[PDB]
């Protein structure tokens, strides 16, 4: 055949393949129907989670909700997304999850794989690996006579004499052996079950693949480090199986590592702390130490795994924080689940036409296809998406409840690195204009100190610190109801372009379903015109933490207040 | 005759006449009256102001006392003095200061001139200028044949027909015509009524005088330009009359000055202000300002002449700042007459003599005369020197008792150059490691600033904050008759040398009275072994000044006590 250019030579020109079967109507109706379609799966998926977070919160304390059952509870919703995200990916993702021991209804593997063999064949051939395609070059024999799921097992184990020992004899599938033997083996295979019963096999693969794309796309490292990092376990694999979701992630990913067995590498910390150690490298440094006593050093984030039956021996209530830290992402969840990313609040975010009513003219001339004309714009319309207080108080109560603030504050403002060089440099000398002052100098720097210590209130933690920078008023007196944050207005989205070549596009393998792709579109976001307002933006506490003449959660407040405006000025619109 | 070193060539030698007429026991005597009368005159003097002293404060207000008038009650120490100065100096001061219109006793000039000729002889021998020998020249034929100073005058007015001619044909003393007139037109002449009455020549005279010793002396060229300012007004002869010295001296040392007449020169301050000015030109600078609201700026030291019937046309109690300055120099007089220099306080300052028995053989060999061993030491004990609390009491007095300490102390610490500069560049950007925390900083230095002037008491004025900084204890509550500053030990005098050579002195003009003088003697005075210790060394006091958390007025005292120790280490002993 013809690689990739050799086919953009008889398939594209002025009465051939891609101008005869392309029409201006057809390209204007696919281009708006592809900001409809984004759109359309980012508020599915927006309302996915928002469905299934609902669902995870709301569960009991001490009853198990696996990550599949409640896949079940959105599953159809799982369709809808997917059959936004490519026709006919329809039954087969909705199939897919119900394809274990925790679904409601189980499917055998079989009947996942027959009923949608078509939308399994293109998958596959969207894999980037050539070679899958030399297994792909018999599928359409195996599926030749065959009426039922039955009798496609029934071909399978017949054909297993073949198929197993190219299989084993091929090293990139060696190690797959165990994996197709069973699915030759048993009629009531499920794929999740066969998922979290071959762990180590499973999870061997995913390492190689994530270090392959590390390899391939630096600039999201850190997204494939925690991957990496998560999957380097292989009890990781147990969410897809009988399980608790909210457990099993709270003590994979906001939980200490010990996963070593030389002498002992169980300072390894959780997966979270790791992220905002990659994220926090060097950006902020002197609160740093700040995080490394509120965010480094908290149970619910980091759980210190085998230290809690190391020096109580009893199990106070206070010292299991498993079930705490649980407690906290249920909450989070819920307030996510129904508060913030629920179907009435996602409601009001409209994808509006504009103008969709030009004629896309298409120019053929000898082997080229260009658009004369693309200029669709889309109005999202934010509406009030009230951010409610909730999505981000229940992060506030993952922080540490330690009435202990003036030690810590003490360390953070005056025990550092540098305030203590100042204080040095000027006991020693100094106070330039005095000179000769110099005993002053041990009852300057200690009344400064001083007041900012006694101005923390000694009953309030780093959770009262935290909600007078950013609700104002206290965390009691802040009523969850209310929006922190609102989004109003719209953005405009300005797909726009004159002379846009329009070339084939192909899958990654071999396959006779084809599309057409517009290069060089300019999709201007114009996200201008939207208000990402804070309902709190004044101080109504009564009762702040450092209070007094020297108010600085007043004054923290009014910065965090200003640096939200200029975050919505810069990194926003 | 021979200069200065060809008289050194008879005079000295084998058998000549300095050898043959100084003695090794003559040589030993003279060296250790030195001593004596070195402090004898030191101890007079002290005594002297401390006797003279005592009468200027005690006098009451309102009643005049003249410079003069309390000389008499201290004449005879006057003449101890100068009989221990020079001898023979005993009657001519005594005399000198008793001829006035002042004085209870007056005596004439020719009864002060007639009977102490010799002595008034030997001083205009002393005089820096050779041609005064011309007019020494006819001294002896003018006292040729008298017997009384009624001789004396007839002899003058019989000479005057040729004295007043030359005098007023000499340029020098042309302008001095009217004086040695009147020295001849009456027989009741005074030197200090002619020195009063004669303002202008007298004063003219001085400033040339002060200008030609400025232009010989630039070390102490502070002491010279008060002074000459001091002279600059022909007002200031008047101490030598009938007028108030602690007045007088008021007026004339701590009263601005106006002395010009193009527009206006009133801002010429004060004579103590001025030198201050000039001693202190540039050691300190922050607290000059403290200088300016406090030491330039005080009616007690700046009188600020004409502005009193400016702006009140009332005279208030407070307005006249003539007599409370006054009120407040009468006072330091007092405690300097009866509490420090006074004749028991003075008393434990005894000059013991240790070794004094060593004999100063002399070496003669052809034109030399030498020391063969000099070594003589005195010890000075200062027994305790109680400097009472009065001394500095008084100082502490004159400075303003203005209640309106915090913004004075505002301007100084935070109002100024270098902590402004300091202010702006934290709230522009720094605060390291923080860095985008710049609202913080308008509640950092506002806080800073506002416990110090919180501190600050209301009710205390810079009196209370200097008592503090040096007594310790309030000012109210430090007893006058507790010791400040008490001076323990002794201190030793160690003239010594070998092979010191002996040479004629001579004085000023050609006499024939010579001394003879040991040059190169090391004149050790070892300072060691002396105390002076601040007897209130620990805060006592129960209303501080700045007193708080931030105790600056405590802090102002260590720094006090510490630079008094290091002061008393290095300038001391």
């Amino acid at each position: 055949g013809v690689d990739v250019f050799e086919a953009q030579k008889n398939l594209v020109g002025k009465g051939k393949y891609l101008n005869t079967h392309v029409k201006a109507e057809d390209v204007k109706k696919d281009v708006n129907a592809n900001i409809k379609n984004q759109f359309d799966i980012a508020k599915i998926i927006a309302e996915l989670m928002g469905k299934a977070l609902k669902e995870f919160g709301n569960q009991q304390e001490g009853q198990p909700l696996s990550f599949l059952k409640v896949m079940d509870k959105v599953k159809e919703d799982f369709e809808k997304l997917f059959n936004l995200v490519r026709p006919g990916l329809g039954k087969f993702v909705k199939d897919l999850i119900q394809s274990s021991s925790q679904a409601e209804n189980k499917i055998t593997v079989y009947k996942l794989i027959f009923d949608n063999k078509k939308t399994i064949l293109n998958l596959l051939k969207e894999l980037s690996i050539p070679e899958l395609n030399s297994s792909l070059g018999l599928v359409d024999v195996l599926f030749d006579g065959i009426t039922d799921s039955d009798g496609l097992y029934e071909r399978l184990q017949s054909f297993k004499d073949l198929i197993v020992p190219a299989v084993k004899t091929n090293e990139k599938t060696a190690a797959l052996s165990p994996l197709i033997e069973e699915l030759l083996t048993q009629k009531d295979t499920y794929v999740f079950d066969l998922i979290q019963k071959h762990k180590g096999i499973l999870t061997n693969l995913l390492k190689n693949f994530l270090a392959d794309f590390q390899k391939s796309t630096p600039f999201m490292a850190d997204q494939v480090a925690i991957f990496t990092e998560l999957f380097d376990n292989e009890g990781a694999f147990d969410l897809f199986g009988e399980a608790d979701f909210v457990d099993k992630i709270a003590e994979l990913f906001l939980t200490k590592r010990t996963v070593k067995n030389g002498e002992k590498i169980e300072t390894k910390d959780s997966l979270l702390v790791t992220s905002l150690k990659s994220l926090l490298g060097e950006k902020v440094a002197a609160l740093g130490d700040l995080l490394d006593s509120y965010i480094f050093k908290n149970e619910l984030l980091n759980r210190s795994v085998e230290v809690a039956k190391a020096e109580a021996k009893d199990t106070k209530g206070a010292t299991d924080y498993k079930k705490e830290q649980a407690k906290a992402l249920k909450k989070l969840f819920k307030h996510i689940g129904e508060n913030t990313l629920s179907k009435t609040n996602l409601d009001k975010i409209t994808l509006k036409e504009v103008k969709n009513t030009e004629n896309v003219e298409l120019e053929e001339t000898e082997t080229t296809l260009k658009v004369k004309k693309l200029d669709v714009e889309y109005k999202v319309e934010l509406g009030n998406f009230e951010i409610k207080n909730g999505l981000i108080k229940a992060m506030l109560e993952f922080l540490p409840d330690t009435k202990d603030l003036e030690t810590t504050l003490d360390k953070l403002l005056f025990k550092g690195e540098s305030y203590k060089a100042m204080k040095d440099k000027y006991i020693k000398e100094g106070f330039p204009g005095y000179g000769w002052a110099k005993g002053v100098v041990p009852g300057a720097f200690e009344s400064i100190e001083n007041t900012f210590k006694s101005a923390i209130d000694k009953t309030k933690s780093i959770r009262d610190l935290f909600g007078d920078m950013l609700f104002g008023n206290d965390l009691s007196s802040v009523k969850e109801t209310d929006s922190f944050i609102t989004l109003g207005g719209s953005f405009d989205i300005k797909y726009g372009g004159e002379n846009l070549n329009v070339l084939p596009a192909y899958y990654s393998l071999i396959n006779s379903e084809i599309g057409y792709q517009i290069i060089g579109v300019d999709t201007t976001i114009d996200a201008t015109k939207v208000k990402v307002e804070l309902k709190n933006k004044e101080y109504k506490g009564k009762s702040p933490a450092i209070n007094g003449q020297v108010k600085l959660s007043q004054s923290f407040f009014n910065v965090w207040t200003n640096m939200f405006d200029s975050i919505t000025k810069q990194i926003f619109q």
